[PDB]
């Protein structure tokens, strides 16, 4: 009925009621379980209906349901919709729609910090020179100086019959990927084809292995246009390692703000094309992910060998030590620099509050076990001991296609 | 395209469908409503025993879906001796209300069950089983002599060979045989007057039960529990094995000489006891099965989990790390050292062990394999991703579609 959920560690039992709300599929059936994999395989009344629990949603948020305001809200979205096929949201709605968004969204870490978020609200832009501003000062107030908060900029939604606004670029800030026709990749290989329709479209392109991208932008039914991101706007962090002196040399270096940009955010039906959100890192990200993955900088390798360690066999364990060693570069480097960064003990032990917070407020918490634990040490956590159940809630997150 | 799981590796960027999974005929705990699939135990992988024979078309069903596999498996499906074999299971069960496996289809039954295992990482293994046919069994003794020649034939010295024994089936109007213990091979967990346990947390409650049917306890941290072997309808007796047939590794660390000074040790043979295995609707209780250890098994979850025997702040104080501060990563570099010792020591004693990156890496090559070979390979991604290191491994950027294939290896409820 309702799922049974253990502790292992603890030992503690607890009943997820919440999971009943739903309204939308997930990818697993009784016959098999798709919870591994990344992306999804792929009128008026169903509008109203999400609108409606929207906006019930809203009023019991402010203790409200019920109340006057309540009914002539309902009213004034049911009058909107019967007549324009859409409506729109007050910006107090959209506010605490962001929030729940990022509350229900199962795979993040970091929900402890939800009620927490600097909501933009930027649907009264017309032109990508206008999302540019936006943008820009979206990162200045998020990056802060290295004391970074979270925030999300809010544009224009989708409207029939008329083209998204986008941002082309999976985060505000990217790494350049270059393919040297010789096969290999000089930068981010997970960026080459970004990189290529910005070069396409007239950027300027380097020859460094972190070269920020610039922003392809687009309004309804034009071509995206091309922004460079004033260089004092984007906040690095050059990679130390507190006892190897020779790690500086490899020339690594990350930057402080971690902003996506191209999933879509849906509130009450309506659905937000281009909402960029940004909080900040925890430091396997960085370290273990975007550094280390076979398919990303790939440093593993050279690290081990700066370490003397034996590259022949997997029995020596030298992809396990120089994993630790970077990860321990990447927390040392952001706090020397005093940008804010945490590390995954920390961040999932706040999670396990989060969860906890969340069984009493809600009876439960959609979570993605597969994305929760961290990629290394993950037994180590008390994450890996907790079994969690995944299911959709709106508003929610959601990947879209790529506008190309 | 293809109405079927797409399974994509996000590493190399390839693409599979798994068609596999359409010969699934039973549920697993996830709907289109909430994933289950971190679940230890949910309902839907339990099973329960009956004491009245199953209804015999539930049976039928089951029997005629195993013996088709097993004369596909042969090549020889359709023919007359396919359906003389079907005609044969059908009338076994209308007189006697069950039936009873060949030899032959017991050996590829008991594969098939290794070989459909979700959370199993190790089945590139999976052809090279020693199955050995114990359904003459008769008695608790003989089961701890079968269970003697099991572990000698299995250890061989320390060059570990994958094996199982096989108890006769569940019987309508008849106990079970059990095997109390979950492993062949398990440390005593000895509860103390302040709370704490010494020994194997994990092993509280057997070693309770093996002190109430007359064990003398030790005072140890690695004391070998005895086994309580049950015969059907009487009560479980203890046997003791004796001390040269378990074979044990010292942990020392190649390099930190202080390491051999913490006493620490793990048997080699993982020998799993308590589990049913399931093939054509007929039910074995008992059959233990062995391969070899994984070494994040040892090193990461039965010395560092918190709940078990819990070492990582001891090993860390000895490297004199900062245990007071997360980000000084103390936990996650004790942990790579004390994996290094298993491997090290396993290594130097010439007992078979696997690193997790090997592990890993051959499992990858099972999948291409089972692609090929069944068009799919039922993977529960949780349990094959390793518990240290896991991004670092091939496995973790490979999307796994979980389902529950028979023959199989099932969870059984403790039989107290
Ligand atoms: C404040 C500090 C935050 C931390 C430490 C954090 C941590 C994380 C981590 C580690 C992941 C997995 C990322 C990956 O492996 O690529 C993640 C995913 C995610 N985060 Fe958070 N996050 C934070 C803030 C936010 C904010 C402000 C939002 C939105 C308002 C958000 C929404 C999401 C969503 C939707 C995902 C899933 C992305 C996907 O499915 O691809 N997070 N977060
Ligand atoms: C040959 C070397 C083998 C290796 C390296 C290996 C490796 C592993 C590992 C690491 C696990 C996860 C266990 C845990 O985390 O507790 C596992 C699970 C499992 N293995 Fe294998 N295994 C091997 C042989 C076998 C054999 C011979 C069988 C049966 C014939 C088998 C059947 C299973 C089953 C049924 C599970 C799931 C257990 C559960 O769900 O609790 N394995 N194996
Ligand atoms: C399917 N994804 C891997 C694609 C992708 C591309 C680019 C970035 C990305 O990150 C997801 C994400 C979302 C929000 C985050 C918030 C804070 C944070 N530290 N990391 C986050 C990470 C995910
Ligand atoms: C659900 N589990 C935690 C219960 C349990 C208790 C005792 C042992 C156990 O291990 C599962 C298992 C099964 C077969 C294996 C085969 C080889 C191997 N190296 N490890 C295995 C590990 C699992
Ligand atoms: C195939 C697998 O689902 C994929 O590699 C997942 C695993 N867990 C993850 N967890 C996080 N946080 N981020 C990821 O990109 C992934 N990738
Ligand atoms: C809650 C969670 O499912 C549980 O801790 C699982 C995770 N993955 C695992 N993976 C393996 N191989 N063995 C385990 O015991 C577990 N435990
Ligand atoms: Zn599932």
């Amino acid at each position: 009925k309702f799922p049974r959920v253990k502790n292992w560690e603890l030992g503690s039992i607890t009943y997820d009621t919440l999971c009943a709300q739903s309204q939308q599929d997930g990818p697993c059936t009784p016959r098999r379980c798709l919870g591994s994999l990344v992306l999804p395989r792929k009128p008026a009344e169903q509008l109203l209906s999400q609108a409606r629990d929207f906006i019930n949603q809203y009023y019991s948020s402010i203790k409200r349901s019920g109340s006057q305001a309540h009914e002539e809200r309902l009213q004034e979205v049911e009058a909107e919709v019967a007549s324009t096929g859409t409506y729109h949201l007050r910006e107090s709605e959209l506010v605490f729609g962001a929030k729940q968004a990022w509350r229900n969204a199962p795979r993040c870490v970091g929900r402890i910090q939800w009620g927490k978020l600097q909501v933009f609200d930027a649907r009264d832009c017309s032109s990508a020179q206008e999302m540019f501003t936006y943008i820009c000062n979206h990162i200045k107030y998020a990056t802060n100086r290295g004391n970074l908060r979270s925030a999300i900029t809010v544009f224009p939604q989708r409207a029939p019959g008329r083209g998204d606004f986008r941002i082309w670029n999976s985060q505000l800030v990217r790494y350049a990927g270059y393919r040297q026709q010789d096969g290999s990749v000089r930068g981010d290989p997970a960026n080459v084809e970004i990189t290529e329709l910005c070069i396409q479209h007239g950027w300027t392109p380097g020859n460094g292995r972190f070269d920020v991208l610039p922003l392809l932008l687009q309004a309804p039914d034009e071509a995206p246009e091309l922004f460079v991101l004033p260089p004092e706007l984007v906040l690095e962090v050059p990679l130390e390692h507190p006892t190897l002196e020779w790690f500086a040399a490899l020339g690594l270096r990350w930057y402080a703000l971690p902003a996506v940009s191209n999933m879509l955010l849906e509130i009450g039906g309506l659905e937000f094309s281009a909402a960029p959100f940004s909080g900040w890192y925890m430091s396997t990200e960085i370290g273990t992910r975007n550094l280390c993955d076979p398919h990303r900088y790939n440093i593993l390798e050279d690290v081990a060998v700066c370490m003397d360690l034996d590259t022949r066999t997997t029995s020596s364990l030298w992809k396990d030590k120089a994993a630790v060693e970077i990860n321990l570069a990447v927390l040392h480097s952001f706090q020397l620099a005093k940008v804010t960064i945490v590390d995954h003990h920390a961040a999932t032990v706040s999670f396990m509050k989060h969860l906890d917070n969340e069984q009493k407020a809600r009876g439960g918490c959609p979570a993605d076990w597969a994305w929760i634990v961290p990629p290394i040490s993950g037994s180590l956590t008390p994450v890996f001991h907790q079994e969690m159940v995944n299911y959709i809630l709106s508003p929610a997150f959601r990947y879209q296609p790529d506008p190309w």
